[PDB]
């Protein structure tokens, strides 16, 4: 047994004093006060805010295949430091989780290494080559969270359609990185003012939106739950809004960097600012923010995308796409929108807990009695500077280094086991 003394919890739209008694994997009670019994491990929260653990539906753990970038150990250690207790890693690994053999090998690595709950995505097709559908019921039975189009995969509407029919059969989401291959044009950032100023090839908004517009109609015909990954363009948001209005089961996520930065924030040819989808225009960001606020975009997800230092030191035209984000997500968003803007702590917490869970019909995201002891303790009032030295991730490829932030996690617990202590 464990007891978290002195924390504050959210009730409606206010912080309130409450102690939390934990029995094994579950929490036994949440009470104004509670005296300890026998063999009680003590955690003193010291007045800090106690939140349900964050849930990240889009991370890259890199292992297997890319262990030098990140491992399941380092990646979930980074998640816990960011206050996340559940993450769902993408399938763009080697081997791809596209078979029972590969899923079982992965679950073993998770059992041995994961420091938080890991709900892995399956690919939609064998090796993500987009030529042959995986065995959907077989992967669901091995713990597949969703079936996901990441990388250069599904290349015809027919394959996406057939993939969606299979996911509808197993009551699982098709999750898609919307990117039309012929419309990438070798681009490395948003096609707009800045790409022209820097002489760097850009990616047009249409690369993303046209796939969303196709998939929502394929989803509607298949009767399946379609989820759009990290939305970046103003037109994508429109298409999702129109699709939801038509009664289609589409949901969508936005990343912290797309809420906070635009093409204008890119100081020069710097791959630290290179991710996919790219940081787009002020008009695009305004659309995303509007869409998250009116519910068109369901939740926030990080697209934590660790890469090695020498890789991200190269010019944008050569460097891989991606920035890390598990450790910086909440503090950045809390400081910008809550401490320094209109959002409430409750509103921010919901985008990271209950909303991801409602989207995928998950049981987590709440701080309730009988729920798992999935918690993070966060220091709301002290300022910390974001430094690569502090990252538990193996990587430090992020434009947020140097930012001064409030709302920093100091302790994360997964099923009653302290998994991070700052
Ligand atoms: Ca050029
Ligand atoms: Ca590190
Ligand atoms: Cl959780
Ligand atoms: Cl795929
Ligand atoms: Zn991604």
């Amino acid at each position: 047994m464990k007891l978290i003394k002195n924390g504050k919890v959210l009730q409606n739209g206010e912080l309130q004093q409450a102690d939390i008694l934990i029995d094994g994997k579950v929490i036994k009670q949440i009470a104004p006060a509670i005296e300890p019994s026998n063999g009680v491990d003590i955690i003193d929260a010291k007045g800090h805010f106690v939140s349900p653990g964050f849930v990240d539906v889009h991370v890259h753990l890199r292992e297997p295949g890319g262990e030098y970038k990140e491992t399941i150990e380092t990646g979930t250690k980074a998640a816990a430091r960011g206050g996340f207790t559940t993450v769902c890693p993408m399938p763009n690994t080697r081997p791809v989780p596209d078979s029972v053999e590969h899923f079982e090998a992965l679950q073993k690595l998770i059992d041995d290494n994961a420091q938080v709950r890991v709900l892995p995505y399956a690919s939609i097709t064998t090796r993500q080559l987009g030529k042959e559908l995986v065995d959907f019921p077989a992967l669901v039975k091995e713990g597949a969270f969703a079936f996901t189009d990441d990388g250069v995969g599904v290349q015809t509407a027919s394959m996406m359609y057939e993939g969606m029919i299979e996911a509808a059969k197993v009551n699982k989401a098709i999750v898609a990185h919307c990117e039309d291959n012929s419309l990438i044009y070798g681009g490395a950032m948003h096609e707009g003012k800045r790409s022209k100023e820097l002489g760097i090839p850009g990616i047009p908004n249409i690369c993303e939106s046209v796939q969303i517009a196709r998939d929502v109609l394929l989803a509607e015909a298949a009767g399946c739950h379609y989820h759009v990954c990290h939305v970046s363009t103003k037109e994508s948001v429109r298409v999702i809004r129109d699709a939801k209005r038509a009664g289609i089961h589409v949901t969508a996520e936005v990343t912290p960097h797309h809420l906070l930065l635009t093409e204008d924030d890119i100081p020069g040819n710097n791959a630290i600012y290179k991710m996919n989808p790219p940081l787009r225009s002020t008009e695009d960001r305004e659309a995303l923010l509007e869409g998250l606020l009116d519910g068109t975009i369901d939740c926030i997800a990080t697209d934590h995308a660790p890469h090695a230092r020498d890789e991200k030191a190269q010019p944008m035209e050569k460097a891989p796409f991606g920035i890390v984000g598990s450790e910086t997500a909440f503090p950045l968003l809390y400081t910008h929108f809550v401490k320094n803007g209109d959002w409430t702590l409750q509103q921010l917490v919901d985008y990271l807990t209950i909303k991801p869970c409602e989207t995928f019909n998950l049981e987590y995201g709440t701080l309730k009695e009988n729920g798992y002891a999935d918690l993070t303790i966060i220091d709301l009032d002290s300022e910390q500077e974001i430094k690569g030295e502090d990252f538990l991730s193996k990587a430090d490829n992020t434009p947020f280094i140097g930012y001064k932030v409030y709302g920093n996690p100091i302790l994360t617990m997964v099923e009653g086991e302290v998994k991070f202590e700052g």
